[PDB]
């Protein structure tokens, strides 16, 4: 009659999503670190190879560089490859680099995993990433492709946004959020110049990783993204 | 004798506040999106009509524009008008636009609600907002005026501040926080210029609204606040 | 054979850390305020007295100024000196200024406390801070030196970083996080200039301290850090 | 059959130079060989016949599906060929480090016999002694 409302049932998809979210919410205290990287060289580098990738049928995005930077951080700061179950003798350290890429789809939140990301080049990752993204979009993923990540990267940047506070998928200890790239005035040396900056948000499980360690891992990533040639070698 | 301490009882007001806060804290995983809007045109527009409002006995603030921008987002992204109770057949979608305005008072946190905000002009909202604010300040609100919101806006900006992390009032799915407006160097086109920026913080319930959707809703709001004429039409 | 994993026991140190963290995570809804202070004068002031401190065997850092600014805020906004236990007649107001300084060590998170911080000068604090830091690093702290804080300051800035989201040590109502200092373009008066900015992150317990109060306390701190002479007098 | 040819390496020289200091800080000596190793892996992948081997019986055409590259060295013990296994999964700095370690092991006779086996292809450097266009003997397998 007035202030109309429509009632709907949670059982179709919402209940399934909530069942997982209601566990993640009290898994651990979570801490997020908000920071920014200067990506001037990254932008220039990706641009330089954009045409080449196109000739090969590969679309470059910045994500493949982020994936490589994360693998490097995971190697330097090995605590990030750990996972924790609830029993006492359950601290697990992985010795491989499997990186999940989150995607928001009509089926909820899916996370395809690139296994052995440590052994792939940038063009190969770009191709695998694009293929997994399409499979996720259409619901064509094999369940075994959504398992085994040591860490996950969540892109919000494709929708715009900065500094969000991603939820750590509960079996892991950290998730890296990626925001948009946009020019901002920065001070470089003695001058105020504009340069593209990438908003980063790192979320970690406080029960295992402390503040200084997480920030150091983030600093590692920031340094590599700002200079792709060192990242590649 | 030394390191003196005074003991007081929680039962006067603190217990009542805590009773509500201790439920909200574990209602859902919450995600906040921190971002900024260029409000150069908004500032100029409000200024232009400041004298007119004064003649009519109306004080303009930026909030009436925020309220209109939120209504527009609520309409474009209808998931934001939903609410969830704990039983399975409890997903409720509202078909009206009732917006709560939070206020910090000596009686705790009050939220007067502007009903049918979708049918009001800017001057009318400014007048209603100011009246509700006074009623809240003095404790003169009728309980029915604090009910029925589809969404709430929390201003911290009147006290200064940026990017806070508002608590979603548990019956709803999102809350919009508003920070201060201040000039910052920005890069506009090819030049570094200063312009007033509004700090925004959007908090949403992860069990229903995903990252991309919340950011899109926020982008909608940012676009409208940056250009009030489109917002009005 | 493939995707190797190593299992380890949580009982050495991790269980102890988790036992505390798993309580703090659901103690209260926590709200963080992210903001920035212009510290141009602070930097210049510390520099001016750097040589003097060195002659006396004292290393100056910015922390002693932060400690004084916090004491001042604690005095102006006395709610910050409170603590809460879980029984009803447990609202405790302290009438002293004991400030904890957090440190990330190989023994987990330690918090030495400077008692009666309100009666110490900057050089004295710098000396006490450095001594406590060394004792914490080596595990030489007396347990009574880790007790009695009214508030805690957490530095992440020594590792780089901005805007983190510190966990309030559960017995208290607020924690102040300190990020790095770095120059950023700012607009000052009518010009775009660069100046060192300090990233601040204030985290508070929503059951006792509201948004406006916490922001006002933060504004107090920001004003004092931007002008050390007023802070000293 | 030998094919004698020449490559313009202006960019290669400039690139190695750029990262020389970095490698030194990490305890890594860069030479051009790590780039040659990567270029060879790429060729082996594009032209897979190069990963084959042949034994003398008829049903002995073997195609490898991995990239193990031998690096020949002339030592006082004769010609040794340490093998970098899974060269396809290593970065330049890592190869430079492995190459230098294998070279030292070969020089001192400290190689484990299993480190001299499994190559799909071998690279022979004569360049360290000067020289152009030599006619290397294909290790028969």
């Amino acid at each position: 009659g007035e202030f109309p409302e429509t009632r709907e049932k949670m059982s179709g998809i919402r209940r399934a999503i909530a069942k997982a979210m209601v566990h993640s919410k009290h898994t651990a205290p979570h801490v997020t670190l908000m920071d920014e990287a200067d990506v001037t060289k990254l932008v220039a580098h990706r641009k330089k190879f954009k045409a080449i990738a196109a000739e090969k049928g590969i679309k470059l995005t910045f994500l493949p560089y982020v994936v490589k930077a994360l693998v490097s951080a995971l190697r330097e700061y090995p605590v990030l490859n750990t996972s924790i179950d609830d029993e006492t003798e359950e601290i697990i350290q992985k010795h491989y680099y499997n990186i999940g890429i989150a995607a928001d789809t009509d089926r909820g939140l899916l996370v395809p995993v690139i296994k052995h990301a440590d052994r792939k080049p940038i063009f190969a990752l770009a191709q695998e990433i694009n293929e997994l993204a399409e499979k996720a979009r259409d619901g064509k993923l094999t369940p075994g492709e959504m398992k085994g990540a040591s860490c996950t990267i969540t892109n919000i940047g494709s929708a715009g946004g900065q500094w969000f506070t991603p939820v750590i998928n509960h079996p892991e200890v950290a998730i890296l959020g990626i925001g948009r790239i946009a020019e901002k005035p920065i001070v470089r040396d003695g001058e105020i110049v504009a340069a593209p900056m990438l908003a980063l948000s790192l979320s970690f499980d406080h029960r295992m990783i402390d503040g200084a360690t997480a920030q150091k891992a983030l600093n590692h990533i920031k340094r590599l993204l700002s200079d792709p040639e060192l990242l590649l070698m």
